[PDB]
């Protein structure tokens, strides 16, 4: 490691609208690969299940919304390995190049033409690279500012912003693009976003960055690297001889691969929080709170679930149900991908000046966390209305906005607390893993949402929604009743 003074000392601190100009470097770096990656996934999913004659895969509908789901779970997982590599062997600042040219790598693989293979390759390589990217961007802007610089708050709260900017004009670009004109020049224009982003990355990083990220912060030991070594070769050797004899005669299909993420996604979170608990580094106190986390990890990963359908169920709910023929334009479903985003950028200020309102009123934690589930369920109540109504036929899109517009108003709620909830309740011995285990409510939501995609149908359309809602409204009601002593039982 260094010292963060000398590091500090090799940074500018001026150049970016009164902040270091490594942030400008940062947002714009981060800002391209989001907007690379969101507008890809705004017509992903069309890609894949579009027939050949329309540009698109010809997968079935099902096949690619639950392709989309692992993609999701796949890339959340991924930066907790990546934020691993960073740590123990690459430094920060050279996890987001490789990262990057990973990526850009991914989107160059869908932009040229090809089928199915290049999707899988794509897909490959943009879980590993955006692994190594999107924690270690951020982890970087932290050593720009000194300890004790007032603006560090603001830094981060711009940076983030970039990302939520991406995430708004991605659909509105590349998804225009890729819907108007041709799938391939969508993924083009994706591809030359990341490369954009690389280029800021690699020409500024130096003056800007100075020696940020540049260290291996808990480096493997000589041994370490051996033993390190020995296990990833035999282990890159055993999955390659599987594949070899399952891929024709196993068989291991896509579908396995599917079910597999499943699997892994209940029965990781479960390992974590059997380790946790029976650790004998944790205090009595301790295991009482790892109890304690369980109901709010339920309730993240039931929020996220239904949160992730937007970009899956809710997009095909776009594409196949929506009516978009109207005020005399045509719509392009991959245009409400921008929806999240916009309302986000919105709502947040709102939001944050009610709590500092309510001040010692407010909701408390676990209560934040029940009303983020409760709305969640309500979106996806009302989203069941038109289709319920009506005999049948495309519904006004007023309603999908609205459904969206709802669930913002839960992640707004349940969000912005993840982590602090998390940091409170696990034990000091895991205090490193935190960001990890609030990352794994998603990974797992979206593991499960690809198992639930079967039940997605024209004629169960009503039971589908109205049963997950309703599972959200009901243990967000479960939340709010044991809400008081899980309040009480946090840290601080
Ligand atoms: C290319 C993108 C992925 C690289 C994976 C690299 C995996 C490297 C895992 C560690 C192997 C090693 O031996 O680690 C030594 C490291 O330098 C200890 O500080
Ligand atoms: C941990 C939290 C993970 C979040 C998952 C919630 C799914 C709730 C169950 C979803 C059930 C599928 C809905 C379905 O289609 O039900 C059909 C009908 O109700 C029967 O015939
Ligand atoms: C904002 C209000 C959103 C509700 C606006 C509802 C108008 C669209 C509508 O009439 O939807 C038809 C439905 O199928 C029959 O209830
Ligand atoms: C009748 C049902 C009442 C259920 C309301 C939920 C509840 O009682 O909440 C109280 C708690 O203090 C909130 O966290
Ligand atoms: C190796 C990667 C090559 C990089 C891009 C060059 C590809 C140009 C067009 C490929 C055409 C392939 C095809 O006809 O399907
Ligand atoms: C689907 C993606 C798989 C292909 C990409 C993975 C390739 C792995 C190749 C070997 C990793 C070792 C190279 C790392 C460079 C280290 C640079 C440094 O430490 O200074
Ligand atoms: C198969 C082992 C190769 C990976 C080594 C790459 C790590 C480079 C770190 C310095
Ligand atoms: C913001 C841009 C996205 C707008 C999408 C559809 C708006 C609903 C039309 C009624
Ligand atoms: C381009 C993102 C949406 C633009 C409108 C934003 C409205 C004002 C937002 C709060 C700061
Ligand atoms: C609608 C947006 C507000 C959502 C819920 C906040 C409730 C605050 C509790 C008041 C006591």
């Amino acid at each position: 490691s260094i010292d963060k003074q000398q590091i500090a000392a090799s940074v500018p601190q001026r150049g970016f609208f009164g902040h270091p100009k490594g942030l400008f470097t940062l947002f714009f770096t981060e800002f391209w690969e989001r907007f690379s990656y969101y507008g890809m996934r705004a017509i992903l999913v069309y890609y894949m299940y579009y027939e050949v004659s329309k540009g698109g895969l010809g997968l079935d509908e099902h096949l690619a919304l639950a392709i989309m789901s692992i993609y999701g779970a796949l890339v959340y997982m991924s930066g907790i390995i990546g934020g691993w590599l960073a740590d123990r062997v690459f430094g920060t600042s050279r996890a987001v190049f490789y990262g990057g040219l990973l990526i850009m790598a991914g989107h160059i693989a869908l932009a040229i033409p090809g089928g199915v293979a290049a999707l899988f390759v794509s897909m490959a390589l943009i879980v590993l690279g955006t692994g190594l990217l999107k924690p270690n961007v951020s982890s970087i802007v932290g050593d720009m500012y000194k300890p004790g610089d007032d603006r560090r708050d603001a830094g981060f709260s711009i940076f983030y912003m970039g990302i939520n900017l991406g995430a708004f004009l991605a659909p509105l670009v590349v998804g225009t693009a890729g819907m108007k004109y041709n799938f391939h020049l969508g993924f083009g224009l994706a591809a030359v976003g990341m490369f954009l982003g690389l280029v800021v990355f690699v020409a500024t990083r130096k003056k800007n960055l100075g020696l940020a990220g540049t260290y291996v912060p808990n480096p493997l030991t000589p041994a370490e690297k051996k033993k390190a070594a020995a296990i990833m070769a035999v282990g890159a050797v055993v999955i390659a001889v599987l594949l070899a004899i399952l891929i024709p005669n196993g068989w291991f299909t896509v579908e396995t691969f599917i079910s597999l993420v499943g699997i892994l996604g209940i029965i990781i979170p479960i390992i974590y929080f059997v380790v946790m608990y029976r650790s004998p580094k944790t205090t009595a106190e301790e295991r009482s709170r790892v109890i304690a986390y369980i109901p709010l990890f339920v309730a993240s990963a039931m929020f996220w679930a239904i949160q992730e359908q937007g970009s899956t169920i809710l997009a095909n709910y776009a594409d196949k149900r929506t009516q978009l023929d109207v005020a005399g334009i045509h719509l392009s479903p991959a245009w409400f991908q921008s929806l999240n985003p916009l309302f986000i950028i919105i709502l947040a200020p709102v939001f944050a000046w009610m709590w500092v309102k309510l001040g010692k009123r407010q909701p408390t934690i676990p209560q934040k966390f029940a009303l983020g589930l409760l709305f969640a369920g309500l979106s996806f109540i009302v989203i069941l209305v038109p289709g319920h109504l009506s005999g049948g036929g495309l519904v006004h899109p007023i309603w999908l906005v609205l459904s969206y517009f709802i669930v913002v108003l839960g992640e707004l709620c349940l969000s912005p607390v993840g982590l602090s909830a998390t940091t409170k309740l696990a034990p000091a011995a895991f205090s490193a893993q935190t960001m990890s285990l609030w990352f794994l409510s998603n990974a797992a939501a979206q593991a499960i949402n690809a198992q639930l995609v079967r039940f997605y149908t024209p004629e169960n359309e009503t039971a589908y929604f109205g049963t997950i809602g309703g599972a959200a409204l009901v243990l967000g009601l479960i939340l709010l009743a044991i809400a008081p002593r899980i309040g009480r039982l946090m840290k601080g």
